[PDB]
DNA sequence: GGTCTAAACGTCGGTTAGGAGCATTTG
DNA sequence: CAAATGCTCCTAACCGACGTTTAGACC
């Protein structure tokens, strides 16, 4: 089964990244190498995921060592991946970035990046760029003013397959064993849905809430949690919504697991102490607790 | 009070993100 | 020759995922 465009857009906002290096080159005639990427890093076990993105675009290459990696580093590649974003724009503040991306790409697309002027304003663009100039490109390209960089506001959910995508890169389906004594079984057992990204989205998160019509906000000692703990929410809003849009990699077994427990839950079999060695059973299986 | 649900509060460790540069091809 | 791209190696935090305690409904 093929991919949704959406979904790709989602999984990126989640995991992927876009990136210049700027790097001293003898055998240049400005003395510097200049080159766009774009990546998306995974653990090996969802290397499937990549080559389902592959299989969409015809373009990237994939490796697989310590991690699984498609990357975009021609100017080809580079094309389809500006085309898809074009035509499916990201909505978190990594889109930022894609701007700065994509100019920078017109600058090296037009070979303008082989002046001297070229060189700097790319240096601009990348001076705002994820974590900015190195100091060893400061002192090499001193006083560069970095780049406006966009702040995106008023994000607007675009499609359901992004959510799904989006979920799927930063999402989490797991159960809650609490000790609590006041339990005649011993132990609370709640099914949870989870999101987490840095507070700079935390707008986003907050219209995330609105779009599930469900969720609560949770600021860490940072980062911001959407979690979904009501059980009723779980099995009308949540279970449906992704039951029609898609998980994609091995958090889609993990997702399965979740949602048989949470039957489970509905069926009060987690008040017994039978149904608690269950869930506990599929719970030591779902997440870190998976093999190859 | 007894019980259970929802969720606020807490915390670990690694899969993510982000990075830089040599090697090879293209020309 | 030089410019583009292929390929490989390095770093660590924003994530994922796990745990306990608190407010409070029904009975
Ligand atoms: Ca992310
Ligand atoms: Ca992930
Ligand atoms: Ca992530």
């Amino acid at each position: 089964d093929n991919i949704s465009p959406w979904t790709i857009t989602g999984f990126a906002d989640a995991e992927s990244s876009f990136m210049l290096t700027v790097s001293k080159d003898s055998k240049r005639n400005t003395g510097w190498s200049v080159r766009p990427r774009f990546r998306i890093g995974l653990h090996n076990k969802d290397v499937t995921i990549l080559k389902s993105i592959r299989e969409y675009l015809g373009a990237g290459i994939i490796t697989s060592d310590i991690d699984a990696r498609i990357r975009f580093e021609s100017l080809k590649e580079l094309e389809v991946v500006i085309n898809h974003f074009d035509k499916y724009p990201l909505i978190t503040q990594k889109r930022a970035d894609y701007l700065l991306f994509k100019k920078a790409f017109y600058l090296i697309k037009n070979k303008e990046h082989l002046t001297e002027e070229g060189l700097n304003q790319i240096l601009t663009l990348k001076a705002s760029l994820n974590l900015g100039l190195s100091e060893e490109l400061k002192e090499a390209f001193p006083n560069t003013i970095p780049a406006e960089r966009l702040l995106v506001t008023g994000q607007e959910i675009p499609d359901s397959n992004w959510v799904a995508g989006f979920t799927a890169g930063e999402g989490s389906f797991y159960i809650r064993i609490a000790k609590n004594s006041t339990l005649k079984t011993g132990y609370q057992v709640q099914s949870v849905f989870q999101i987490t990204q840095d507070t700079r989205d935390i707008e986003l998160m907050k219209n995330l809430i609105s779009y599930l019509n469900c969720g609560n906000i949770r600021i860490r000692k940072t980062c911001v949690d959407l979690v979904v703990t009501n059980l009723n929410d779980i099995k009308e809003k949540i279970i449906p919504f992704f039951n029609k849009n898609h998980i994609i990699g091995v958090k889609l077994q993990d997702y399965r697991d979740w949602c048989k427990v949470v039957t489970l839950i509905d069926n009060k079999e987690h008040l017994t102490s039978e149904g608690l060695e269950k869930i506990q059973k599929i719970k030591e299986g779902m997440n870190r607790g998976r093999s190859l």
